[PDB]
């Protein structure tokens, strides 16, 4: 396990399987508490520890994000895998949604034109993951 | 709602994400294999007891079982309970094994069973 805060950095080794693509889910609370988990791309800013999902505005993750305030974004790959959780917005800026876009694409590929997309932003506070990682 | 493909990629290896709460409410997150029953539509996570994630099964009573491989993903929620019965556990490896292969011997492993009753995913796969 590792907290995250001004004064930590996550690995060498876990922030390069951030930096690689890889596939993930959110999870996000409905209003009845019930885990909402859907599969996204996130990127994320260890300068910041801001994970971003671009998303449609008014989708399910998104209002849950926004009511709740949470979200947790979780990736594995065999043996490694995290789970990032923090503080959850919903940006719906059109620069922060273009600074979004630019990053998912480093990440994975220029995303297909959306009009109604907004932002996720997850201000990462604690991370969960294998054993190697952690550090 | 799951199709021929949905069940197609529930049987093809993938790992997965398995959900549940913490005492506090906050979403545990952690990565698992699982297995699930077309005909009774239990997920079967096996796990040690008295781990975090068994824990949280126990006590808040609530899972989701999703996984992703590229435009294909599923989440599967239900209502979740542990099961330390020897036979239970014996079954579940062998189905784990099914899926994966033959997991490593542990004595004092259990079985979160997941009553499936919510299925999100992708469009393609949900009917
Ligand atoms: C993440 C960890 O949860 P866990 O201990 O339930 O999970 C451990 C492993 O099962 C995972 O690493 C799992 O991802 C490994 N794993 C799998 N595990 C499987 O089980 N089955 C699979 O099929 C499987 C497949 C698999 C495939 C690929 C892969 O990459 C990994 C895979 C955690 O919260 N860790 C916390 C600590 C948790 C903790 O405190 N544990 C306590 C026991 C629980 C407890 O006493 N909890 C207290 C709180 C204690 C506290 O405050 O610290 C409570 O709930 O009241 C202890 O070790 O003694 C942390 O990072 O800090
Ligand atoms: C699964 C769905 O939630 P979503 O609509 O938030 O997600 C749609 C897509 O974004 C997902 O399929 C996502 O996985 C797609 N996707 C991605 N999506 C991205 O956005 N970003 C990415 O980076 C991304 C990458 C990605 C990579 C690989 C991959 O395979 C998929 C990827 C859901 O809950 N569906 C429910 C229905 C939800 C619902 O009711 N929606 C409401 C709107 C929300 C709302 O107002 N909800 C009400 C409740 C509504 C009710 O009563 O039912 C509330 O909470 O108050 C509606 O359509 O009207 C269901 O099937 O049952
Ligand atoms: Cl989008
Ligand atoms: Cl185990």
């Amino acid at each position: 396990m590792a907290m995250v805060n001004t004064t930590t950095r996550l690995s060498d080794d876990a922030l390069a399987f951030l930096s690689e693509r890889h596939l993930a889910m959110l999870t996000t609370l409905r209003a009845d508490n019930s885990p909402h988990v859907v599969a996204v791309g996130f990127t994320f800013d260890p300068k910041t520890h801001i994970a971003r999902v671009i998303t449609t505005g008014g989708s399910q993750k998104a209002v849950n994000a926004d009511r709740s305030g949470l979200a947790v974004l979780s990736q594995v790959d065999g043996a490694r895998w995290l789970s990032l959780e923090g503080r959850a917005a919903v940006n719906s800026d059109i620069d922060a949604v273009r600074d979004a876009e630019l990053r998912y694409a480093q990440r994975y590929r220029t995303p297909r034109p959306n009009p109604r997309r907004v932002v996720i932003e997850v201000q990462i506070e604690r991370v969960l993951g294998s054993a190697d990682l952690l550090d």
